[PDB]
């Protein structure tokens, strides 16, 4: 029983984490085959950061300027280049622990696991969601830069995120592993705020299905509603529109519980309108939106990896 | 920036997980050197579990009935003995990936990471607490038995929990790695109940301190209180009493915030009596008691491992 925010096992990724130093700046890098990936601002000092000229700072630099350490092993850089906001360092050793991997760009609402790192060493793991405003609600200190987010499919590690920065609200921003930002953010120290964040309705519904599977059923009402009427209400409350795709993704959970997605949609309509009256669902007193429908299925089926 | 329930990186433990089969009952095993630890009810069929005589059941068993899989590769069991409610299967191959490890019995209120496994394969990692009544609020499906809970100190893995059973409430119960239950439970299928569960006061205070460090300060008072006044409130709400040891344990957080423990107790007093009034704290609408003071120090100072 029970229902937790669960991260993927981190071992496959742990074996890929290294430390990259340029001058007096050190941050985390990701070592796959004979390439190390890190944030490009590794070449910046804390005063370059108001508005760097990366092309210019970079051209100055030579292979020998970049120190790569993997545990105790010093890695010899034999090449460097900049793709968007990431630096790729070609090294003389392929990482023997390199797992099957791919790089993906996740969409708003999708979850993944973060392995928070300081000085190339793993400190912690937790699950997050890409928020609709393209930020994440992570946990990161100074030196976290270059920590990575990922999903695991059996044996294939899909890397979706590398960490770059924290925004005034205390939420976070970063890139894909091709160094393109999620959202309209830039890698410089200047005024930038995320837009308004919305709640991810498809995930809330998934969460409500989890509750039902775990015996928490008090919020089921005898109404139903249409998708159009549902969405009119959800716009009112800063909830994301629900699509037909969302509906069909909820199917497994719908078929499991005997509860039509439009029925659950109606339970949710009432909760937004009248609130939760101090009552909890699965121990939470707020509606949770950082579990996808696949997340609920895996934790309510036993999906494993190796 | 940010406060999340963070788990320890799981790689060291992942390499120790095997699959243990006896009859057609399969569950999780922990392979350290040339010993594999699992729950002793691996030797039980369905009929046995209402009231097994483990001694008698085990006598009918022999090494030959014990099939240990380690990924794709079968392991030869050359020995066996029952230690309390756990089974020690001597195998022929020491585990090459054995980390430095110790076995510890944790106390109520202490947190640890769980690597949830099915069929000997990692599924997920998450953080929880030993509750005052010696249950945990985990996430476990059929086949989760023998999954383990752990802490990492630098390079040392301290194994503190092995999972055995779910209780009426949907809370879980298990043993240490020498097979002695946390709490009054037994490994048999009969109606058992945990005690009343209290809130871990020292952890709530640690979380409030995390709240202040992350800039969420609205619940601060200027009032104070003694330990005695506070305690005589606390027990009204089923908060565990707060001892001087707890005060001294909270002293790092106090010194970092500049807020005396007894002041913070005063803040918690008002919160217990006045409720939150629809206010959140670190984005929660309830008081969180599953972060120790050390946890708070770790994630607000960024301690690493491996
Ligand atoms: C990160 O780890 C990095 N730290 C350094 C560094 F010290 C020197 C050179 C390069 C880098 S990358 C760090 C992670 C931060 C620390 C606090 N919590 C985090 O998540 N990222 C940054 O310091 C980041 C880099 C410059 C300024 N950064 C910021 O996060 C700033 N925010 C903004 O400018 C805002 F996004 F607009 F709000 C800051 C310092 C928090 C105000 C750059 C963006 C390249
Ligand atoms: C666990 O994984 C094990 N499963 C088996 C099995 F199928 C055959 C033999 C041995 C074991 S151990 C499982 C974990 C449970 C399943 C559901 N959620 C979990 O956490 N543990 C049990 O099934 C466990 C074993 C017998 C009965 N168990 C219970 O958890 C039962 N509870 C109680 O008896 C009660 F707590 F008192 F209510 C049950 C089946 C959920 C009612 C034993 C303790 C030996």
């Amino acid at each position: 029983s029970g229902f937790r925010k669960m991260a993927f096992p981190s071992g496959k990724v742990e074996g890929c984490m290294v430390q990259v130093t340029c001058g007096t700046t050190t941050l985390n890098g990701l070592w796959l085959d004979d390439v190390v990936y890190c944030p490009r601002h590794v070449i910046c000092t804390s005063e370059d950061m108001l508005n760097p000229n990366y092309e210019d700072l970079l051209i100055r630099k030579s292979n020998h300027n970049f120190l790569v350490q993997a545990g105790n092993v010093q890695l010899r850089v034999i090449g460097h280049s900049m793709q968007n906001c990431v630096l790729k360092l070609k090294v003389d050793t392929a990482n023997p622990k390199t797992p099957k991997y791919k790089f993906v760009r996740i969409q708003p609402g999708q979850t993944f696991s973060v392995l928070a790192c300081y000085n190339g060493s793993p400190s912690g793991v937790y699950q997050c969601a890409m928020r609709p405003n393209f930020t994440i609600k992570g946990s990161f200190l100074n030196g976290s830069c270059g920590s990575v987010g990922f999903n695991i499919d059996y044996d294939c590690v899909s890397f979706c995120y590398m960490h770059h920065m924290v925004l005034p609200t205390g939420v976070h921003a970063g890139t894909d592993l091709e160094g393109n930002f999620y959202g309209p953010f830039v890698d410089r120290q200047t005024a930038q705020a995320a837009g308004t964040d919305t709640t991810i309705t498809v995930n809330v519904l998934a969460w409500l299905y989890a509750a039902v599977i775990n015996g928490d059923r008090w919020f089921l009402n005898r109404f139903t509603t249409t998708l159009n009427d549902f969405n009119l209400v959800a716009m009112k409350y800063n909830y994301e529109p629900l699509t037909q795709d969302h509906v069909d993704i909820l199917g497994p959970l719908s078929a499991q519980t005997g509860i039509a997605v439009l029925d659950m949609c109606a339970s949710l309509k009432e909760l937004l309108q009248n609130g939760m009256n101090g009552r909890t669902i699965l121990g939470s007193a707020l509606l949770e939106d950082e579990f996808t429908p696949f997340d609920v299925v895996r934790q309510c089926s036993g999906v494993t990896f190796q």
